[PDB]
C-alpha cells in the first residue's frame, strides 16, 4: 500500500524515492516467484499476493504483477476475498485459466461482483468452478454473466456443484447466445431428465457452438434420450457425449441410437460407460458403427454386454465403412467365449487402433488368441489393454514377446 | 540389500547357467560402489535384459560405472530402470554413449532424476545417433524446463527408432509443446504416447494437442491431465 505513485503530499512524501522505486521492483519480482510457483505451500497461496496487490491500488503495478498468473487457483471464504479477487483478476490481462474455490459462503448474490469481472476478461478461456457449493441460485448469477459479448470463456467446469434442473434453464440461456463456450462440465449434479429437457433448449439452437459436454452421472433415464438423441441430430458442433453413469439402459440407447446412426451427425466421442446396457442395444450401437462414419471414440465400460454384445457390436465394427478408432470394453462382463470375436475384429478391422479390453474373464487360452492374430499385420497400433487381467506364465510370456516382435503395438498393459 | 548384498548377489549372476531376465533391484539402499559389480553382471551375462535400479543412490559417478559396460554392443541389456537415481545432467553423456552404441537397449527410464536441459542436449546426441534403436523413453519428472523443446523437438522428428516419449511432471511451457505439434505432424514415427501428464497449459495449446490426436490418428495419445 505505502508504495505508490498515485499520491498527495502533506507529509505522504516523507518516505523517500529511491526507496521506493527500489522496492517496488523487489515485490514486484518477489510476486513473480511466487506466482509461477503454482504448489501448495505456506506462502503466498495464489490470493495472498493478490491481497498485498489489493492494497497497492496502482493499475501500472498491478497489471504487471498480473502477468504472472497464467493460472489462478484460490479458495474464497468471505467477502474481501471477492473483493481482493475481483480487482486483481479485473486488472490481470493474461489469465488464462481460473478455479474458485467457494467455500462457506454459496447460493446468492453475494459473488456477482466476482462473475461480472470474469466475463469481461480477454484472456481468460478456462474457467474451473468445480466441487464448491456453487447452487442453483448462485448458477443463475454465473450464467447472467456468461452471456457478456466479450465472455471469451471457452471451458467451463461444473462438477459437483450441487446444481438441480433450475440451473439448465440459465445455462439453456447461455448456450444460446454465448458463441464461445465449447466445453460444458455438468456432471455429478442432479440434472435429471428435466434438466436435460431444458438444456437441450440450448443445444438445439442456432449459435450454439458447444462440442463437448459431460452429463455423467446425472441421474438420467431413458427418457431424457429422447432429447439428446434430437441435439445429436440436429446439432453442428457437438461431438463429444460423455452420458454415462446414468441409467441410460437399452431403452436409451436405442433412441440416441436412432439419430446417433445418422451418416450427417457429427458425434465423434460416445461416452456410453456405466449406463446399465445389455446385449440388447447392441445391435443399435452396432448400426450407429456401421453408418456413422465420424463416431471415432465408444466407451462401453460398466456395462454387461457379455459375449453377446460383442458378437453384435462385431458386425457392426467389421463393416468395411466403420471408422471407430478407441472401443473401450473393460469390465464388460466378457467371459473368454467372446475371444473367437474380438480375434477376428483384431485383423478384419482396418479402422480400430485401440481396443481397451480390461476387467473381465477373457482367459489365458482366449488371450492368446490375440497373440497369434495381431503378429499377422494388425493396425492394432495402440493399447490392447487386458488391464487387471491376471494370467499365467505362459500367456505373460507370449504377450511380451509379441510387444517386443510387433513394437508398433504401443502396449498391451499387463497388471503383473 | 545394501551394496555388498548385491556384490554377493552378482555371484549368481554372473554364474553359467544362470537363465534369470529380468532383474528388480529398486529401493535397495544401493550406491554407486555396487555399480562395478552389476557393470560386470551386464557385461558377462547371457540372459539379463531387464535390469531396474532406481530408487536408490546410483548418482552420477554409479551410471557412468554401468554405462562402462552397458555400452558394449554385445551387452543383452533391453531395459534400464535408471529412475530415481538422482541423476543429473553429468551421466548423460555416459547415457548417450550407451544409446549410440548398444542396439539392444529399447527401453530407458529416466524420471525422478534433475537433468534439466542440459541432460536433455546430452541424451539427444546420443538419441539421434543412426544406429539408435531406443523405443521408449520416460522422461517425467526430470526437472526439465521448455529450453529443452528445441531438442526434443529435434528428436521426435530425426530418430526413426523412438516410438514413446514420456515427457511427464516437468515445466516444459506451453509455446514449449505448441513446437511438438508442428513438427510430429511432419510424419514423425512417434507412435506411441506423447506424455505430457500432470502438465497444465492453456486452451490453445491443448485445442493444437486434441487437434493433433484427430489429425494423426495413429498417435496413440498425448494424454494431458484436464
Amino acid at each position: 500500500g505505502l508504495v505508490n505513485q498515485e499520491r498527495t503530499s502533506y507529509l505522504e512524501k516523507k518516505l523517500s524515492c529511491k526507496i521506493s522505486q527500489q522496492i517496488r521492483l523487489e515485490l514486484l519480482k518477489w510476486i513473480e516467484v511466487k506466482a509461477k510457483a503454482k504448489k501448495l505451500q505456506i506462502q503466498p497461496s495464489q490470493l495472498e499476493l493478490f491481497y498485498c496487490l489489493y492494497e497497492m491500488q496502482e493499475e501500472d503495478f498491478v497489471q504487471r504483477a498480473m502477468d504472472y498468473f497464467p493460472k489462478i487457483e484460490i479458495n474464497l471464504s468471505t467477502r474481501m476475498d471477492h473483493m481482493v479477487s475481483s480487482f486483481c483478476i479485473e486488472n490481470c490481462h493474461r489469465v488464462e485459466s481460473l478455479s474458485l474455490g467457494f467455500l462457506h459462503n454459496l447460493t446468492s448474490s453475494f459473488c456477482r461482483g466476482l462473475f461480472s469481472v470474469l466475463s469481461t476478461s480477454q484472456s481468460l478461456t478456462e474457467l474451473d468452478l468445480s466441487d464448491n457449493s456453487l447452487g442453483d441460485p448462485g448458477m443463475r448469477v454465473l450464467c447472467e454473466t456468461l452471456q457478456h459479448p466479450g465472455c471469451n470463456i471457452r471451458r467451463l467446469w461444473l462438477g459437483r456443484c450441487g446444481l438441480s434442473h433450475e440451473c439448465c434453464f440459465d445455462i439453456s440461456l447461455v448456450l444460446s447466445s454465448n458463441q464461445k463456450l465449447v466445453e460444458l462440465d455438468l456432471s455429478d449434479n442432479a440434472l435429471g431428465d428435466f434438466g436435460i429437457r431444458l438444456l437441450c433448449v440450448g443445444l438445439k439452437h442456432l449459435l450454439c457452438n458447444l462440442k463437448k459436454l459431460w452429463l455423467v452421472s446425472c441421474c438420467l433415464t431413458s427418457a431424457c434420450c429422447q432429447d439428446l438423441a434430437s441435439v445429436l441430430s440436429t446439432s453442428h458442433s457437438l461431438t463429444r457425449l460423455y452420458v454415462g453413469e446414468n441409467a441410460l439402459g437399452d431403452s436409451g440407447v436405442a433412441i440416441l441410437c436412432e439419430k446417433a446412426k445418422n451418416p450427417q451427425c457429427n458425434l465423434q466421442k460416445l461416452g456410453l460407460v456405466n449406463s446399465g446396457l445389455t446385449s440388447v442395444c447392441c445391435s443399435a450401437l452396432s448400426s450407429v458403427l456401421s453408418t456413422n462414419q465420424n463416431l471415432t471414440h465408444l466407451y462401453l465400460r460398466g456395462n454387461t454386454l457379455g459375449d453377446k454384445g460383442i458378437k453384435l457390436l462385431c458386425e457392426g465394427l467389421l463393416h468395411p465403412d466403420c471408422k471407430l478408432q478407441v472401443l473401450e470394453l473393460d469390465n464388460c462382463n466378457l467371459t473368454s467365449h467372446c475371444c473367437w470375436d474380438l480375434s477376428t475384429l483384431l485383423t478384419s478391422s482396418q479402422s480400430l487402433r485401440k481396443l481397451s479390453l480390461g476387467n473381465n474373464d477373457l482367459g489365458d487360452l482366449g488371450v492368446m488368441m490375440f497373440c497369434e492374430v495381431l503378429k499377422q499385420q494388425s493396425c492394432l497400433l495402440q493399447n490392447l489393454g487386458l488391464s487387471e487381467m491376471y494370467f499365467n506364465y505362459e500367456t505373460k510370456s507370449a504377450l511380451e514377446t509379441l510387444q517386443e516382435e510387433k513394437p508398433e503395438l504401443t502396449v498391451v498393459f499387463e497388471p503383473s
